[PDB]
């Protein structure tokens, strides 16, 4: 059994998930967020306590106001980057797709629903009907729903994003997880890993593309959980060595680039479970992938 499994058992036995998680919060980086806190950006932030650090914020390529609440998580050893961002607001959907355009992203991973716990956690930023495309006048972009593949707990959409200035167009894949509760965890490691591997298999993480965009409502809790699991699996894979992966150190590295990644101790505990289970595929048992698809009951 792997060292992360032994660590997992000892933390479970001693009941120390809350203390381990608080240790991470105490040790996490603290960098300034001066642009995010400028008065003119107040209505560009969904949550007053969630801001991108200045050193890693994504800048929009426009001259009026380049601010978006979004961070580039640049994982050097893993050689994968992610853009983590908040669920766009009704006035920032144009900025969101501007950022997708300028950063050359091929995929968007959405881990939340538009309404959760009775509240609007994210704007309806993509078109729900092929024949009702959206136009973002402020950033001069057009967004059309091309097709969607609805499964029982996630939906994959094919979108066309057009730069109306140049009339160039790109296909964006939208991976929408619809049964992951806010401040909660997926239903099982299997359904989570099935979804995560759906993203991987799409090619959206290819280094020929810009960084994948990942968001939940705040871009930190569910987004941090997804990214930690994905990065740890990729590191294990590069080295073919589960024991070289220190999950808490990877999370602390990610938190150099955006605050608050992973919002509960149970989400941390879930990340361990997902990485431990996914290690079976990494280390050469491809049949677990079929097993996850079955256990996830994705068919409708
Ligand atoms: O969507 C997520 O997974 C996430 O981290 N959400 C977060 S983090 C966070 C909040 C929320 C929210 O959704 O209310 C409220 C304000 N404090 C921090
Ligand atoms: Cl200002
Ligand atoms: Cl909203
Ligand atoms: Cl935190």
């Amino acid at each position: 059994s792997m060292e992360m499994e032994k660590e997992f058992e000892q933390i479970d036995k001693s009941g120390s998930w809350a203390a381990i998680y608080q240790d991470i919060r105490h040790e996490a980086s603290d960098f300034p967020c001066r642009v995010a806190k400028l008065p003119k950006n107040k209505n560009r932030n969904r949550y007053r306590d969630v801001s991108p650090f200045d050193h890693s914020r994504i800048k929009l390529h426009q001259e009026d106001n380049d601010y978006i609440n979004a961070s580039l998580i640049k994982m050097e050893e893993a050689q994968r980057s992610y853009i983590l961002t908040q669920g766009p607001l009704p006035n920032t959907c144009g900025h969101f797709w501007e950022m997708v355009w300028e950063q050359k992203s091929r995929g968007v991973v959405m881990l939340n629903r538009v309404m959760e716990k009775g509240s609007l956690k994210c704007a309806q930023y993509w078109p729900q009907k092929e024949e009702k495309e959206m136009i973002f006048e402020d950033t001069n972009l057009k967004l059309t729903l091309i097709s969607e593949d609805i499964k029982s707990y996630y939906t994959v959409r094919q979108l066309e994003l057009e730069n109306l200035t140049t009339q160039e167009t790109r296909e964006i894949l939208h991976f929408h997880y619809t049964t992951w509760p806010d401040f909660g965890v997926p239903e099982s490691p299997a359904s989570f890993l099935n979804f995560l591997f759906k993203v991987r298999e799409s090619g959206s993480l290819s280094p020929e593309h810009g960084p994948v965009v990942v968001h939940c409502s705040a871009g930190i809790g569910r987004s941090g959980t997804y990214c930690l699991a994905d990065t740890c699996l990729l590191l294990m894979d590069k080295r073919k060595d589960p024991s070289s992966v220190d999950i808490k150190k990877v999370l602390l590295e990610m938190r150099k680039f955006r605050m608050g990644l992973i919002q509960t101790a149970d989400q941390l505990r879930f990340s361990y479970l997902a990485v431990i289970e996914g290690a079976k595929f990494i280390m050469g048992d491809s049949s677990v992938q079929d097993q996850w698809k079955e256990l996830s009951h994705e068919d409708l």
